[PDB]
């Protein structure tokens, strides 16, 4: 049957899911690896033992234990991201839409989702593979990783609590895709991994690491990049901010071991309760327990491999979301409510901009409040609140990205860029925060086809159009079957992603990114 | 007669001269001091011993000892300002013109002129105050100062040499002018002197200098104030640059003394001629003799004494061009040719760059070229030029005198400021110059109203609108007799200064003035 899979580790059971009026085999809950609960607490994963029988995987799994996002109860604009199924340390588990009828040796892509670090899960109706699957004739296979200290908490020089598991934990689902797609019709020579923000940023990793480059083909990274200010900390950050946790939850800080043994007995809420009481600062779009340039996982520092070109040269395409820092703003900055216009005075934007750039010194920031000010106007609580806006997003997710594209380039094998700049007829998030960081997801995985969610008939266009994009770049290293052009660091060439006509623009944010990824970090660097 | 009048210094006889289609008296040549030559070179101006007999004040005066401009040998546009006199040490005498029939207690105007105090006439052909004084009925004064080492050499401490002694002879003449003006149907106690560049930062060293402030009733600032960064040095610098001189003509350097003696041995053309080697850096808009901050004529930093009010409180009538920089780099900045269209590359640019903030260091310079940069298209040649020129404009004018009306309107009583953008049709200079540093002279001077000078009509408007605002401010303290707003602190007017119908505008280059005075200052001393 279409459904019964053999594959290297076991029989899968899969299941028939509809999809518009056809249907799709779905293989959900398949495990690559062994449960990380006991003493395997911030162990590094484990390949799953094959078993014997049929692996039913008619349904999804358990999602990894994270912060839940309580912030708005019952609006769905935020549960959304929300786990939608039991939390549990039993989580390493992937998910395979499969066409129907099953391909011989068809293009795989892999979905890693975002979620700063600290969430996620793999289930949430966003990343509801089965229409590109099915759309796009693509095998769509979404791993998920453990987050959290779970996933991150870094004892570097312990092998107890190593960091960047939830990093390996990815890998070995792709070194489990790389092995048994081809069963599932597959072709794992043509499997390109794609992931929005914390996913965005692990896809760089994994092009970085070389434990990591051979195991794909091509990348797609959304809103995100290795080189982001929140997607790493030095192992030194990571050992400060574990011992804090452990302080946190009455734990013998006396070494790795008597610290790691008590984190191994406390129950995950119990991590999760206290785990944002140990950043180093006050701030916004900064996540407590992230990856560690580590010197494993890591050669050496990001700078250095993408100044020497130390990291897979192929084919990726990347992009941003024109509002990436509204939702970080509504969440931790002062003056901002999801019901309101959120008009921003200078107390409050001054206050914005201290938690935007938290290791900014007082001319740091000034130079900051001077570049984002409309002096002939620094009382508009509009501007104001824009200015904060283009901030949080600038320095946290377009900025860090277009350094991380300008280098890539430089030895890469072809670039595309795109700006998402639409915002969804249907969007529950008030108006102000304007083209939101992740909401480009549900387009990339063709929501906009079902229309019982109402969305409008060239929002329908788009998502064939991004879906087309995104299934034609993985099948062949470029978009294009109008043409989006190709990314050099001589033209900068990029394109909008929008209901309206496509537009090829250059140079995207030059000024406020020259500020940013130079000035700025020269003058913190002089003073 | 109307020609003969009576002074406290002894009896002048004047001349008729013709204006428009009528005739004015003129008084030209007055001496107001003693001849500060032979042991008193460098040394304060001493009183004109009073005369006997008619003193003839006929035909203009001996011009300062200066630093004549060859640069463009009968090029109209430059040697406009040169000397059209003989030079001599023997050069302090006053001009008046004065109505005909006389006034009997008319509206006193002095003009101080310019020339970045190395250079610099009364009987320049643009500082004909016979138009003014016609048309507007005003007693016109136009006096003379020590320019160049003659003026501001400065061996603090010493007392054969001050320096600001140039700052002294001006002072005199405004006591001349006080003491005498009655007799000419002057009224003394409605004194206005007004200056552009070095004599409009010279009113405002007026207006600061305790010794100063009861001379004169109200003042007229053309882009120049105290504060401007090439306007002053300090004690040190001074004597610096003093010895320097002194190195440069192989001078006993063992003493103030013997230093002294031997700079008033050598020819006054010895001391112009190695002039511009005492500077401390390779820079544009620098002059080497200035005042100096000495304790005597300033009583302290004139930051502090603009800070707390130490200044005399009147009204003030100030201004600048919107073209400031352009004469400077023309003259020192590379890629600028009087006859090209002067497209600046990123080299020369950045060359410009460092010659307009000679202060500056790497991470000012910077700050600097991020800030006056497109990043989108910084290899405009067009954008490069211009860039360049705002730059040089306002860190050298219009940004220390946004300062300086800030601070003054604080305590002051009715600040009026004026933004000059009017190219005059006849401009022999090249059209990227713009509206070029002291082209407004020629309209406040009513020259424009000869028509064999070819201007438009709209043009001889502009002059009228400008002489009548000028010469109704001086005598009421308002230019209004379609309202020139008051500059307020709150508000910031201020307006255009055009051939078309004036327009209100607010916050003079608030942006850019904001990082000169506030930001690059910080920089830079934080670095
Ligand atoms: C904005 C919603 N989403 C789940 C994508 C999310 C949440 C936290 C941090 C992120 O970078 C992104
Ligand atoms: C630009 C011509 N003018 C004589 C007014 C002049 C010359 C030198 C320095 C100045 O600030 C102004």
């Amino acid at each position: 049957s279409e459904l019964l899979v053999n594959t290297k580790s076991g029989k899968v059971m899969g299941t028939r899911v509809p999809v518009l009026s056809s249907h799709i085999s779905a293989f959900l809950g398949i495990p690559f690896a062994e449960p990380p609960v006991g003493n395997m607490r911030f162990r590094r994963p484990e390949p799953k033992k094959p078993w014997s029988g049929v692996w039913n995987a008619s349904t999804y799994p358990n999602n990894c234990q994270q912060y839940v996002d309580e912030q708005f109860p019952g609006f769905s604009g935020s549960e959304m991201w929300n786990p939608n199924r039991e939390m549990s340390e039993d989580c390493l588990y992937l998910n395979i839409w499969v066409p129907s009828p099953r391909p011989k040796s068809t293009t795989v892509m892999v979905w890693i989702y975002g979620g700063g670090f600290y969430s996620g899960s793999s289930t949430l109706d966003v990343y509801n593979g089965k229409y590109l699957a099915y759309t796009e004739e693509v095998v769509l296979v979404s791993l998920s990783y453990r987050v959290g200290a779970f996933g991150f908490l870094a004892l570097h020089g312990s092998q107890e609590a190593p960091g960047n598991v939830g990093l390996l934990d990815q890998r070995m689902a792709l070194q489990w895709v790389h092995d048994n797609i081809q069963f599932f019709g597959g072709d794992p020579k043509t499997v390109t991994i794609f992931g929005e923000s914390a996913g965005g940023a692990s896809v760089g990793m994994h092009i970085l690491s070389p434990g990591s480059r051979d195991l794909f083909r091509r990348a797609i990274l959304q809103s995100g990049s290795p080189n982001c200010p929140w997607a790493s900390v030095s192992v030194a950050e990571g050992r400060r901010r574990a011992v804090e946790l452990g302080r946190n939850l009455n734990c013998n800080l006396n070494s790795d071991e008597e610290l790691i043994h008590c984190l191994r007995e406390k129950k995950p809420q119990e991590l999760i309760d206290v785990e944002w009481n140990v950043l180093p600062f006050d701030s916004i779009f900064r996540f407590s327990f992230v990856p560690v340039i580590d010197g494993e996982f890591f050669p050496t520092s990001l700078e250095s491999m993408l100044n020497s070109g130390n990291f897979k040269k192929t084919q990726i395409l990347l992009g941003v979301n024109k509002d990436e820092g509204s939702f970080f703003l509504l969440y931790g900055a002062p003056g901002f409510s999801k019901d309101s216009e959120s008009k921003i005075s200078r107390e409050d934007f001054m206050s914005g901009v201290k938690l935007s750039v938290p290791h900014a010194n007082d001319l740091g920031l000034d130079a900051v409040t001077l570049q984002y000010t409309d002096w002939m106007d620094d009382n508009n609580g509009i501007k104001n609140r824009d200015g904060l806006d283009d901030i949080v997003g600038d320095h946290n997710v377009i900025c860090p990205l277009m350094h991380f594209v300008n280098k890539y380039t430089k030895f890469g094998n072809g670039t595309y860029l795109y700006f998402f700049n639409h915002r969804a007829s249907n969007l529950v998030w008030p108006e102000w925060m304007g083209v939101i960081h992740g909401y480009e997801i549900e387009f990339v995985f063709g929501l906009p086809l079902v229309k019982e969610l109402n969305y409008t008939a060239e929002e329908e266009a788009l998502s064939r159009r991004i879906m087309h994009y995104w299934a034609t770049f993985a099948k062949t290293g470029n978009p294009n079957e109008s043409k989006w052009p190709l990314f050099t660091t001589k033209e900068q060439k990029f394109i909008d992603l929008n209901t309206e006509p496509m537009k090829v623009h250059q140079r995207l944010r030059v000024q406020m990114c020259v500020f940013w990824n130079q000035f700025l970090p020269k003058l913190l660097n002089a003073t």
